[PDB]
């Protein structure tokens, strides 16, 4: 089938495609950053740049404060959306799934793999916290230097990990023409689709939309 | 007051000097590109890369098909945020408030005040509508330019914009040491506050948090 102009059927295999060439850019410098929208169980959203580390088939992971804002809402309301946009490539891609919190194993073993002064930084701030001025972080920073010299930084109880699940992809990529090229993936029963509607790998269906 | 490290305590004066600053980089190109994140009312959150046309006093403007999801949302629950990333100054700007749907009247002067391409492309893509391949559209839109020739094009009358009022604003800049600068600005009351909390213009209130 003369496809589309995708690499893979499979939504999580053509994001690899598309992140491997964001990082091999020149031009991007964090090309796992992303946006993570949010909200409350009432509907007020929110959303913050965050750096997506691993993904695959479980789904994307990236680590926070779960007392930060963004965990306070992803705990009361297991629901989020990404966004990944590589402007040197006029690529956007869009994640929307369920969140399920990471193991706290494993959180673990992933911070003590962050450089000691990240892993520092994640316990003098308190974050989300209100503070006095820049000097007070740069005091307490201080301080917990010397203190765990020579000593493994402990995981705040409260830093940890989520891990969302791909139930809808998206890839946009614009075009000069302005007609930008737009194919969503979401994950449908009917195992009786549409004519425009077509089989992807596993349970995924997608379909060009009008930009 | 030896100042915190702000231009202006003013949220949208504020962000009009990081926005400046932005345009002028010669590494960022779409510098009005930001994120907006909505939902359902339920909870259900959805976001997309949007680009910022004007902006001040009233709110950030911008346009788009009321009938695409983001309309449908915004229209069922006025409520959205947007986030500002411009990697090459490691800066992010965070904006929260209600959304107002513009005046048809408004959104026409802007409409045709874009490139007859650009008018052209918003009636061929009934934005967010299924279709069979890219060809369908390139035809579409010759289609309606043979049409328009020499014409005006009219706006479509589900397409306009919105503004965005400023309840919540907030100012994020990386440093290297990781001890990110934070100021989060908001609306609130007691015309009487924390000791850390500072007065901002009219009845903004802004504080630093930590990173
Ligand atoms: C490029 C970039 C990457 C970031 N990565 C993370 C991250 O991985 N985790 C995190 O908690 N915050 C990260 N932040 C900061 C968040 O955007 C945000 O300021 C912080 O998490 C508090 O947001 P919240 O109050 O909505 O919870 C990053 C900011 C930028 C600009
Ligand atoms: C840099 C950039 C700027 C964009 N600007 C707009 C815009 O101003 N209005 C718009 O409706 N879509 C814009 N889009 C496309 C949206 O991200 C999105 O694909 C479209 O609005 C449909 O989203 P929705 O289905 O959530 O409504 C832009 C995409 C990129 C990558
Ligand atoms: C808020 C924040 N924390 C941490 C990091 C990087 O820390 P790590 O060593 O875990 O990759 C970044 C990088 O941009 C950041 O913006
Ligand atoms: C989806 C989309 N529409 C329109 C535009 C630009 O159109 P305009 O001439 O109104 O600035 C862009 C620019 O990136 C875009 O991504």
């Amino acid at each position: 089938f003369e496809e589309t102009h995708l690499t893979s059927l499979d939504p999580v295999k053509q994001f690899a495609a598309w992140f491997e060439e964001a990082v091999q850019c020149p031009d991007i410098g964090e090309a796992n950053a992303m946006c993570l929208a949010t909200c409350t169980r009432d509907g007020k959203p929110s959303a913050r740049m965050l750096l997506l580390k691993g993904f695959g088939k479980d789904g994307f992971r990236f680590f926070t404060n779960f007392e930060s804002r963004k965990g306070k809402e992803l705990d009361s309301n297991p629901f989020a959306s990404l966004v990944f946009y590589w402007e040197p490539l006029n690529r956007q891609v869009r994640v929307e799934g369920p969140v399920k919190k990471l193991p706290e194993e494993e959180a673990e073993c992933y911070f003590h793999s962050r450089p000691k002064s990240s892993q520092i930084g994640a316990v003098v701030s308190h974050q989300s916290s209100v503070i006095p001025d820049r000097e007070y972080l740069r005091k307490k920073n201080e301080e917990l230097e010397q203190l765990y010299q020579d000593q493994e930084v402990p995981k705040p109880k409260s830093w940890g990990g989520y891990v969302l699940y791909p139930q809808v992809m998206e890839f946009w990529q614009g075009q000069t023409n302005r007609l930008h090229d737009w194919i969503v993936f979401r994950r449908g029963l009917p195992t009786p689709l549409g004519p425009m509607t077509h089989r992807g790998e596993e349970d995924w269906l997608y379909e060009r939309l009008a930009p």
